[PDB]
């Protein structure tokens, strides 16, 4: 996979996540825990983002300079989370979360 | 983000996932459902992979030809899943899952 890759990134374990955006676009609260009838489990996330928009002054690494215009951007994906709205009723919802670092191309 | 991007990909909702590899490397079973004491919720996944290893005969799009050697590869990340081993005891474990399509660079 893109170890060195065209764009550099970082992966980390997020443990504080308390709110987030829905697949519907809503801003919801993310619970700190999960379960019942057994010991409780913590709700955390494995996320990965870009280090910086341009590993090379031009843009992403390994590009055509003249023929292109680039930039590294962090992409999100959907993951299910135990969430709440208003804090009232709790349930599972798809929330957006950083998951990779992609190289976006342009022309001119 | 990488709409057109250097590598093309596809995102889909996976509903049949029945087994998977751990952060520990174990092959575990993924449950079809989640919850208790309330109506049950289905366990599915939002995954994204590459269309094909090389959008351009050379490799990824927007590369330096002579100065580089590339290829698009699909990357996985960790997501929590209600899993079981042997099918005996059930619980939450981090499982590997396709989450993006990255461009890997070489030299020569």
């Amino acid at each position: 996979r893109g170890e060195y890759s065209v764009c550099d990134s970082e992966s980390l374990w997020v443990t504080d996540k308390s709110s987030a955006i829905d697949i519907r676009g809503h801003q919801v609260t993310v619970l700190g825990e999960i379960k019942t009838g057994n010991s409780p489990v913590k709700q955390y996330f494995y996320e990965t983002r870009c280090k910086e928009a341009r590993p090379v002054k031009n843009g992403c690494r390994g590009i055509d300079d003249k023929h292109w215009n680039s930039q590294c951007k962090t992409s999100q994906t959907y993951v299910r989370a135990l969430t709440s709205e208003n804090n009232k009723l709790v349930g599972w919802r798809w929330i957006r979360i950083d998951t990779s670092c992609v190289c976006a191309l342009s022309r001119k």
